[PDB]
DNA sequence: CGGCAGTACTG
DNA sequence: CAGTACC
DNA sequence: GCCG
């Protein structure tokens, strides 16, 4: 916000070192950048870069040399092959292993993905659906898929509860897909429901692909009716009623947010998942060595924030 | 030095 | 298994 | 990359 002149030149940096590999480093940069963009003032000194939580000694020289210098030496060294890695790793089901394969190959477009690279059924998917799957959907939207599933699954069982969580729940204006999470009240009921669940959908054409298939997890693809429409991403997550509210949690998000609770659940020698938050879990130098721990009961969201001796915080202020 | 998360599919 | 993905 |  007030540093976006430092962090627009971080991202960058960080963008970089995700689609090569480099997943802890694009970490710290990730989390820098979060850092200085929460800031209540512009930085104005390696010192002050140092006050602030995430920003360390390499992190503050890069902040400095932008200051005054006005940019950043280390940006002009980067691998011409980066955007096209970014490319390919923007189809669903290629990540940084299979672009980087892909770009050892010769190939450097998505034509020549589409004409000459070996596909996954996943990463024909996502290679077909390749724009709309970078578009972001309006919230209202993201409703009336919410609904779509719901309807279908309440026909058969009237006492399914559904909830549409990720970004939708969280309050923000568009999101990446819907996250839609099922359980029942009856502790039982929710199990072997997919069989007759996504044949149903299939039966509107609302489903038109599947990417992931599970005793408890769908990962695919719908389109709302009628004229345009885009085609957009779907989970659908089962889980039973026991662990409701901590796969409330969890899959609400943001991802940020969940690494905030484990990291703080883990100096309360805890542990949080999306199935459960665990108490007397055993580290032995920050390593879960041992002591995978109990199971402690959460049966709302508050549960967890309250054993964790925490406030509650409303989905739409855990959105970081 | 070494964690920074666990969980689940796919093939 | 490695790879990718879910937040 | 950061941090304990
Ligand atoms: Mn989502
Ligand atoms: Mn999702
Ligand atoms: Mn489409
Ligand atoms: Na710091
Ligand atoms: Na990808």
């Amino acid at each position: 916000n007030h540093n976006l002149h430092i962090t627009e030149k971080l991202e960058v940096l960080a963008k970089a070192y995700s689609v090569q590999g480099d997943k802890w480093r694009a970490l710290g940069y990730a989390k820098a950048i979060n850092a200085l963009k929460s800031f209540h003032k512009p930085v104005t000194s390696y010192q002050e870069a140092c006050s602030i939580p995430g920003i360390g000694k390499r992190m503050a020289e890069k902040i400095i040399e932008i200051l005054e210098s006005g940019h950043l030496r280390k940006l002009d060294h980067i691998s011409e092959s980066v955007p096209v890695l970014e490319l390919f790793s923007n189809i669903w089901g290629a990540g940084t292993k299979t672009a980087q394969m892909w770009y050892q190959q010769g190939f450097r477009s998505l034509e020549d993905i589409r004409s000459q690279a070996s596909l996954t059924t996943q990463q024909a998917i996502g290679l077909k659906h390749y724009s709309d799957f970078l578009e972001r959907m309006p919230r209202e939207e993201a409703t009336e898929i919410e609904q779509t599933v719901q309807k279908a699954a309440q026909a058969f069982n009237s006492g399914l509860l559904c909830v549409a969580c990720g970004s939708y729940r969280r309050g923000k204006a568009t999101c990446g897909d819907v996250d839609v999470l099922i359980t029942h009240p009856d502790g039982r009921s929710h199990r072997g429901i997919f069989s007759r669940l996504l044949d149903s959908l299939r039966q509107e054409g609302f489903l038109t692909d599947d990417l992931v298939k599970g005793e408890t997890k769908y990962l695919g693809v719908c389109r709302l009716p009628g004229p345009g429409r885009r085609h957009r991403r779907l989970d659908i997550i089962v889980v039973p009623y026991s662990e409701f509210a901590c796969a409330l949690l969890y899959f609400t998000g943001s991802a940020h947010f969940n690494r905030s609770m484990r990291a703080l659940a883990k100096t309360k020698g805890m542990s949080l998942s999306e199935h459960a938050l665990s108490t007397a879990v055993v580290r032995n130098t920050h390593g879960a060595k041992v002591g995978p721990g109990r199971v402690l009961p959460t049966p709302t969201e508050k549960d967890v924030f309250r054993l964790l001796g925490l406030p509650y915080r409303e989905p739409a202020e855990r959105d970081w």
